[PDB]
């Protein structure tokens, strides 16, 4: 897969984006890169932040659904009006099909000043679709319409301007020159988010030693559009503490600690090694079995270039808390070459041929470790009347 190798691009912190066209003749965007969601989203009029966006009328295929999308969450909106058109990715497959597109019309706090994109490409399942899980994402409208493998696999590799940022996303496929040593896998837990479990947690080879219940308090899930990693309030707590306990001759302010503030170090003299690894076990696809994923300071501590001491070397760390269960975003997969084979319902890590390391220690994946009487690790959130109302016809 030659050809779809380095296709993504992006500035550190705001977001990984491949190229992708839309309509006829196709109108080349930048595409934001999600698998922590489900429509395919793009700018359709004027915005302080694109230089350019979607114009419908200029697409002799483009149609439209009648029908508005209006989507909230977390200190943001975007909104607009449902279509389909035809789609290709530039450097990916060698196929064009007509997928659902979001026409963005109106957004607060979407686009971000400077990240280079125009779009939003979800990933993940029609569950978490808007308005609802009829609107088809366009994974499976590309894999529907076309003879496309159903599996991608993610490679993110991470004084005026932000750091630039490379990697590949391989549709279709497996691309062995990306990864080295074993590919692990996962299952998927449900179809909705990538949904995984993790069943332990260690920070420098010491076991939290938590309920790993706890671990997937309300769930734990693969996210390319969540820079930090992010941990549930009591696991970001235990986490904290022991990375604290293993740098302790640094003290550092507690704003740090809360990603609010930098820290700084001479040019190339980054003590590293006073900062622990952190090794994620997940559920193997065989009952007893797990295998680790194990990070490096240089994946949770980011690097952001200061104008003011353009002599040092600054970071920010990005280990964060969540009370929507734990996200192993960009922090994460930065590590690893991942795979999300959607056709076997699980997510495969190898050690990336691109991740940051030192000379002392690398980012790994390593088992099988096999636990006698595996305890099931997976929280059942409660079922609300709203969503137990809802008929799946
Ligand atoms: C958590 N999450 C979002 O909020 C989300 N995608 C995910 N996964 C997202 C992430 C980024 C973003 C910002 C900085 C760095 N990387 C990024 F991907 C920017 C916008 C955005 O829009 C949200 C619309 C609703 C669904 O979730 C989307
Ligand atoms: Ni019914």
């Amino acid at each position: 897969f030659v050809e779809m190798v380095d296709n993504l691009r992006g500035k550190s912190g705001q977001g990984y984006y491949v190229e992708m066209t839309v309509g006829s003749p196709p109108q080349t965007l930048n595409i934001l890169v999600d698998t922590g969601s489900s429509n395919f989203a793009v700018g359709a009029a004027p915005h302080p932040f694109l230089h350019r966006y979607y114009q419908r009328q200029l697409s002799s295929t483009y149609r439209d659904l009648r029908k508005g999308v209006y989507v909230p969450y977390t200190q943001g909106k975007w909104e607009g009006e449902l279509g389909t058109d035809l789609v290709s990715i530039p450097h990916g497959p060698n196929v064009t099909v007509r997928a659902n597109i979001a026409a963005i019309t109106e957004s607060d706090k979407f686009f971000i000043n400077g990240s280079n994109w125009e779009g939003i490409l979800g990933l993940a399942y029609a569950e978490i679709a808007r308005p609802d899980d009829s609107l088809e994402p366009f994974f499976d409208s590309l894999v529907k319409q076309t003879h496309v493998p159903n599996l991608f696999s993610l490679q993110l590799c991470g004084s005026e301007v932000l750091a630039s940022v490379g990697g590949s996303m391989i549709i279709g496929g497996i691309d062995h020159s990306l990864y080295t040593g074993s590919l692990w896998y996962t299952p998927i837990r449900r179809e909705w988010y990538y949904e995984v479990i993790i069943v332990r947690v260690e920070i420098n080879g010491q076991d939290l030693k938590m309920d790993c219940k706890e671990y997937n308090y309300d769930k734990s899930i693969v996210d390319s559009g969540t820079t930090n990693l992010r941990l549930p309030k009591k696991v970001f707590e235990a986490a904290v503490k022991s990375i604290k306990a293993a740098s302790s001759t640094e003290k550092f302010p507690d704003g740090f600690w809360l990603g609010e503030q930098l820290v700084c170090w001479q040019a190339g003299t980054t003590p590293w090694n006073i900062f622990p690894v952190i090794s994620l076990y997940l559920m193997g696809e065989v009952t007893n079995q797990s295998f680790r994923i194990t990070i490096l300071p240089q994946q949770y501590l980011r690097p952001v270039e200061d104008v003011a001491t353009s002599q040092d070397d600054c970071y920010k760390f990005a280990i964060s808390q969540s009370s929507t269960g734990t996200v192993m975003g960009a922090v994460i997969m930065e590590g690893f070459y991942v795979v999300f084979d959607r056709a076997r319902k699980r997510i495969g890590f190898a050690v990336s041929a691109c991740h940051v390391h030192d000379e002392f220690r690398t980012a790994a994946v390593e088992g099988p470790f096999v636990t006698l009487d595996m305890e099931d690790c997976g929280y059942n959130i409660p079922q609300t009347d709203e969503s137990r109302s809802h008929h799946h016809h």
